[PDB]
């Protein structure tokens, strides 16, 4: 029952705005640390993902598995979101509780244009 959530993971901008203007913590989190960020970026959200970034929304939180919003962008592949995070400060070299980075994530799920992408911006 998190209206952060929610409409950060289904893109729904408006419902987002309104219900971090209604109070809504953008820093909110599940029972596995997740925030509206790592579902933004981990489902190709861009706009939402601004949205969360704007409002204070940390780039580089880090949930049970510490992974950040960075690894679930470049695991799944959503470029967009991937570059965004980066123009925000997103730390490329965090690694995960299973000691990969977000590039190394990025790698084991064949996300080769997304490693490129990493590698470029360094």
């Amino acid at each position: 029952e998190s209206i952060v959530h929610q409409t950060a993971s289904l893109g729904d901008v408006e419902g987002l705005k309104a219900a971090l203007a209604s109070g809504g913590n953008k820093d909110e989190e599940d029972s596995e640390g997740r925030t509206a960020l790592h579902f933004a970026c981990g489902y190709g959200e861009l706009k939402c993902a601004q949205v969360l970034i704007d409002a204070g929304a940390s780039v580089n939180a880090v949930d049970k598995n510490k992974n950040t919003p960075l690894h679930y962008a470049a695991g799944y592949g959503r470029k967009e979101c991937v570059s965004l995070l980066l123009e925000n400060g997103a730390a490329v070299t965090l690694q995960n509780l299973d000691e990969k980075t977000p590039i190394d994530v990025a790698k084991l799920n064949s996300q080769l244009e997304v490693v490129k992408l990493l590698e470029k911006d360094a």
